[PDB]
Parts: C-alpha cells; structure tokens; sequence
C-alpha cells in the first residue's frame, strides 16, 4: 500500500479533472477538423486547435500518471461530445477556446483548493509545476489573439480572417 | 587628481542627460509593456519599444562612464515616471516616441554648445562618436515608421495598424 | 477579458513590487559607478553591483510580463534615486547591499502572503518559482562576503579591501 | 604641392608634440629598466612602463605620418634625457608617469585650440580620432592604480608594493 495523505475527495476531483482535459482535448480536435473542412479552409486555424487538442491529452495522461502514483483509482466517465458541430468564425471559435479554457482553469483552481484544505502538498506542487502557469500562459495567448482577431473584423471580415491566419497563425 | 579640463557646467549637465536617458529607457520600459497587454497584443511593437529602453540605458551608462573617466562625480535624482499610463495607438505611441527623441537630440545638442564655449574637446569627441550620429539614424527610422504607420490609418485602422505590425516590425 | 482570480490587490502589490525591483536596480547602478571612481577604483566591487543592476531590472520585468499575463495593468510611479550618493567603503556598501536585500524579501514574502489570503495559486507559484529561492541564495552570498570583508578589516584595512576585490570579486 | 589649410604654426606645433611623446616614450623606457634592476625587481611593473614607451612611440609615429600627408615638414630635436636617473617606489614612478601624461594631454588639448583658431578641421578630426579619448582612458586607468597603491601603503609598504605588482600588474 502506496497511498499516503491521500484523500478519496482529491482522488475523485482528479478524475473529474481527467475526464474535463480528455473532453477539451476532444472539443479542439472538433475545432480543428471544422477549420480543415473545404467551406472553411484555414489551416492555420487547423494546425492550432489540432495542436492543443494533443496539449490538452497530456494533461490528462500526466493528471493519470500521478493519480496512480498516490494510489488512487483511475477511473473514467463517457466522454460528453463537443458542445458544436460548427464554430462558425475564427473569432466565435477562439471565443469558445479561451471560455473552454477558463472552466479548465476554474477545475484547477478548485482542485488546489481542495488540496490545501485537505493538507496535500504533493498535489499542491503538482499542479504548481505543470497546469497552472501553463494555463495562465495559453490564456494569455488567446486574448492576444482574440484582440488582433476583433482588430481585423470591421468592414473587411473575410480578409481579417485570411490575413490572420496567414500572418500569425 | 585626473580632472583636466572639465568644467563645472559640463559635468552637471552630464548628470542631467544621464537622468533624461535613465528617463526615456523608463518611458520605453512602459511603451513595450502597453503593447504587450491583452488588450493591446502588439508583440513587433513592444519588441521595438523594449529594445529601445535598453539602447537608452546603454547610453546612460556610457555618460556615466566617461563622467568617471573625465574625474566627474555622478549625481543621481529620481526618475520621473513616464508621461501617459496608456500610449492608445502605434501612431500615438510612435508619435510620443520621435518627440522624445527630439527632447533627447536638443539636450545632445545643448550639451555640445556647452562643451564648445568650455573648449572642451574630449566631450565632444564623445558625443559625436556615441550619440550624435546614432540619434540622427533613430530619428529618422522613426519619421518612416511614421509615415508607414499614417499612410495604413484611412478607412481600415486596425488592419492596418496590424500589417504594419507583421510586416515592419 | 482574460483576468481570472486576479485581486485587485495583488494587482496593486505587484506594482508596487516593480518599483522596488527597478529602485533596487537604480542603487546597484550608483554603488557599481562610484567603484568606478579613480578614488575608490575597486573593479571586482564595481563588476558585483552592476551584475546586481542588471538582475533586479530582470526581476522587475518578470514580474511586469507576469502582470500582463494575469490581466491586471503595470502602473509606474516614480524611481526614487538612491539613499546615498557615496557609499564609503567596501564593507558599507555590502552592508547596504544587504539591508536593501532584506527589505525586497521582505516585500516579497508580504506579497506570498497576501496571495494566500486571496487563494492566488498562480502567484505563489510565481513568487516560489523565480524570486524567494533566488533572494536567499543571494542573501546568503553577501552574508558570506560581509564576513570575510569583516574578517580583512582589523589593523591595516585598506590591504584587506584590495585583497578582498582581487581574490574574491 | 599636395599642402592645404595647413598652417605654418600647426606644422610646428606638430613637430613639437612628436618631440613630447618621443620624450615621454624615452622616459617610460627608463622607467621600465629601472623596475628591472635588481634591486627593484618588480616585473609588472617594468611590463606597464615598456608597454607605455611602445604607446608613445607609436603616437609620435602616427603625428610624423600625419604631418607628411598634409604636406608638412618633419623636424627632429634633441630628445631631452628623462628627468630622473632613479624614481623611487612604485607610488612616486606612478606620480611621476601621471604628471607626464597631464602634460602631454595639455599639449594635445593647446594643439586643438590653435587647430580651432586656425580653422583646420581635419587636425581636429586627427586627434579626436586617435589622442584625446586614448589619453582620456590613460589618464584614468594612472589614477586607478594610484588609488589602490595608496591604500596599500599604510604600515606595510614593501608588502603592498608586493601586492600590487603580482595581484594587478
Ligand atoms: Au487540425
Ligand atoms: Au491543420
Ligand atoms: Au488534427
Ligand atoms: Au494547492
Ligand atoms: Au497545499
Ligand atoms: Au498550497
Ligand atoms: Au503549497
Ligand atoms: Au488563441
Ligand atoms: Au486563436
Ligand atoms: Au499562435
Ligand atoms: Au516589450
Ligand atoms: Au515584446
Ligand atoms: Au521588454
Ligand atoms: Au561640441
Ligand atoms: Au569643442
Ligand atoms: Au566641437
Ligand atoms: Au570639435
Ligand atoms: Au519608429
Ligand atoms: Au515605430
Ligand atoms: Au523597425
Ligand atoms: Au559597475
Ligand atoms: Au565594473
Ligand atoms: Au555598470
Ligand atoms: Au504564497
Ligand atoms: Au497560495
Ligand atoms: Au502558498
Ligand atoms: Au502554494
Ligand atoms: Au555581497
Ligand atoms: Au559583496
Ligand atoms: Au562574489
Ligand atoms: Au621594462
Ligand atoms: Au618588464
Ligand atoms: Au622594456
Ligand atoms: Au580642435
Ligand atoms: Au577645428
Ligand atoms: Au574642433
Ligand atoms: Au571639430
Ligand atoms: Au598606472
Ligand atoms: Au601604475
Ligand atoms: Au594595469
């Protein structure tokens, strides 16, 4: 028997948290598709939610690692489709990225939380060391993005969204 | 005693300029962080504006250096926080900019009158070699920008104040 | 709008914060010139301070980029001019050194405290990752070079500073 | 007839100035093999002296080269034997050298001055270029050195002597 200072509420809250990189990383790879289609055609799009839809796993993959690690019990739930069969613009879908991102943001907060609370300084640098300031960080990133996004929409929509993609994705 | 031939005038107003240097690197500092916000998301814009806070600092290093050298005493005051908190566009942002460098050209320029009426040839050999030159060709890479960054306004402000930002910069 | 469990008040303090950092770097700029002096002349004591400058300028950037990625807004104020304008001998400008030292550790520990109070994971994280590690090391470093400064001083004081500055800086 | 805006009184002066730093070089060439004695025997120090006799030879060269160019005559006196047989400690030769370089940064700097009145802008260029700035940087290293024989004096002279020459020379 490994498992040490362990809580079955922690133990639950990271395989939730499993379960919520798995289905982002599921929603970005419908993202990416969706920027792949022929009516669609931005691959720049593309490359960046296939992208973070691998991110995304990883997180869930080392989330798994370190479950097991402690001691607990993986365990796995249906994974929920993505919330859009279309994402309409770059811009809708870079919107519905960072709110995506945000809600995982929000579960890690929540799971540090409960961390402290229950006394458990390994999940407190865990999460430390490898979700935290890489989620500010990708945030970060996409409200970068979003703000150059809105800079190029005004009268020219359809060019915006060439340029953007060319230039910077 | 290596003090020779160094005025009283020419070594306070050295401290001066070496203020009104320390001043613009600040102001630069500031520029580059606006255009790194969010907000903002200017990545080429705050590239130029950091790295012109540290091309500033050089300077006011090399002044205090040959204060030293001349066997001057270098004073210190407080620096003067930068003029705005928020700099709007990169017109607004490169127009600040160039009056700046105007402010720092005049003090450059004053200081060599004043090196002239001390018969003071050293300073000005320092000044021409380092500074004079180097401020002209400043100067002037900011008018194109300028005339780049006016010439992209018209009718489509943000597309082009984002070309000019991934094509220039 | 990126800022997610980002107080205003950490907000507030990580300005503040950026202002002792570049203040910092501003008084390591002064006692690394007046080394430089042709009556003080100590290049290993002048080469110590001006490394410092530039790491506390450092610091102060990370701390702006941090700013920025969290949302919150970078505020300048003012950078005080150093507490002195001559800064004696070796051992008083180590001394000096520390204090300042010891005073941002300070700041820094009240604004790991503060995060706390706000449940700011991100920031404790920061803090833990790029700075108190960092403070103490350097700390730990002059409190050494204070002791064998100390240990050189007794009957012939100017021989210890000359050793000193060659052997160690 | 290559001569053009070349005074008369420049040429002169010209050849004066080649006379001081033959003078200047022959004086640090005994400077030098004082050090070398073996009664002295101080090996950094001789080293410092025969580097700055090869200096100030070089100078003398580069002023004859110049005075050919501009089409004037060289003139050749008397080098006047060095003012001393014997110079003492490393404190009094260093004294000794620093003086000779204030006179000869104040024959360069009388040379500037009859250049200004004369309106001959390419002997300005010459020496700013080549002159003013070297000795700048001589004279300030002399002082240097002086300071930390000065602090190394107190009551063990031989001792700091020793010092300086193994630890800075
Ligand atoms: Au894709
Ligand atoms: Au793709
Ligand atoms: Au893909
Ligand atoms: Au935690
Ligand atoms: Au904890
Ligand atoms: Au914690
Ligand atoms: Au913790
Ligand atoms: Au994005
Ligand atoms: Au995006
Ligand atoms: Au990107
Ligand atoms: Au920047
Ligand atoms: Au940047
Ligand atoms: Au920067
Ligand atoms: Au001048
Ligand atoms: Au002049
Ligand atoms: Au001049
Ligand atoms: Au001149
Ligand atoms: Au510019
Ligand atoms: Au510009
Ligand atoms: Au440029
Ligand atoms: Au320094
Ligand atoms: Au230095
Ligand atoms: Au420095
Ligand atoms: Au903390
Ligand atoms: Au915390
Ligand atoms: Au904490
Ligand atoms: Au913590
Ligand atoms: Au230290
Ligand atoms: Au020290
Ligand atoms: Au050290
Ligand atoms: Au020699
Ligand atoms: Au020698
Ligand atoms: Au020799
Ligand atoms: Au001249
Ligand atoms: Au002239
Ligand atoms: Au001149
Ligand atoms: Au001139
Ligand atoms: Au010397
Ligand atoms: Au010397
Ligand atoms: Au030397």
């Amino acid at each position: 028997q490994i498992r040490q200072n362990y809580s079955t509420e922690v133990e639950a809250a990271v395989n939730r948290l499993v379960n919520l990189y798995l289905r982002a990383s599921y929603t970005y790879l419908s993202l990416g598709f969706y920027f792949d289609r022929d009516d669609v055609a931005l691959c720049g799009v593309c490359h960046f939610f296939c992208e973070l839809a691998e991110e995304k796993r990883e997180g869930a993959e080392r989330l798994l690692k370190m479950q097991n690690q402690r001691g607990g019990r993986a365990l796995f739930q249906d994974l929920q489709k993505p919330s859009q069969d279309e994402w309409g613009t770059t811009l809708d879908a870079m919107k519905a990225a960072i709110v995506l991102e945000k809600s995982l943001n929000q579960a890690l907060l929540d799971l540090h939380a409960l961390g402290s609370a229950q006394a458990d300084p390994h999940l407190c640098d865990f999460l430390e060391s490898h979700f935290l300031d890489e989620e500010v960080k990708l945030i970060k990133k996409m409200g970068d993005h979003l703000t150059n996004i809105q800079r190029l929409v005004g009268s020219q929509a359809g060019l915006g969204e060439y340029l953007f993609e060319r230039l910077t994705l």
